[PDB]
């Protein structure tokens, strides 16, 4: 059971992921998550992309390139894929027709983890 | 072989038109040729799937249609042309993309100069 997790006011952000990986880790799940290189880094993430079993990630606006590459890492390898979309891009809502990929819309924090957790 | 290419707005059209003019003219066949979006991203995952060079063009606004593709072409193994513009630092996974894929990177200015460098890796 290993997920990989594709991820002032960004204290909101650090709070939502914590929360996500604490929630994922008491249903038993494995995540794959300070000086470090470009390429260590791609290198790190492409291995526990390819040896997750699931893949959770938050596409939205500022538009992350890191995220979006591992989310095409993540379908071409045909990983299963859930989407939490905040209300986008064309091939993020036609992802599922190439890719096992599940869609969780969500307006708050609250209703995104009831969701993942009945998925 | 078959070549994908992963793209004021009329400036980027024309820099588009001048590249797809390019490669046909060195023998490469661009795998361009209303519909959904469930259509369009079946279309073009099997046009990656099926070419034997992906180029694209990296950079800022980012582009999540791009980036998702270098992700399918870097992980299908296909071979992979990156063209940045100076500068350049980019996203940590574009610059180490090198280390999981074959990657070849080319740095430029202006068009013409992008060009004549893609005309030496050819």
């Amino acid at each position: 059971k290993r997920v990989f997790l594709a991820a002032i006011m960004k204290e909101q952000e650090k709070k939502r992921i914590e929360d996500l990986i604490l929630f994922l880790e008491e249903k038993g799940w494995e995540v794959d998550n300070n000086f470090m290189s470009p390429d260590q880094c791609t290198k790190l993430d492409y291995d526990a992309i390819k040896e997750c079993d699931l893949f959770i990630a938050f596409p939205g606006v500022p538009v992350s390139p890191g995220t979006h590459i591992e989310i095409g890492w993540a379908s071409a390898m045909g990983k299963k894929i859930i989407l939490l979309l905040a209300e986008y891009a064309y091939l993020i809502r036609g992802l599922h027709t190439v890719s096992n990929v599940h869609y969780i819309i969500y307006n708050k924090e609250k209703e995104y983890l009831q969701k993942l957790d009945l998925y």
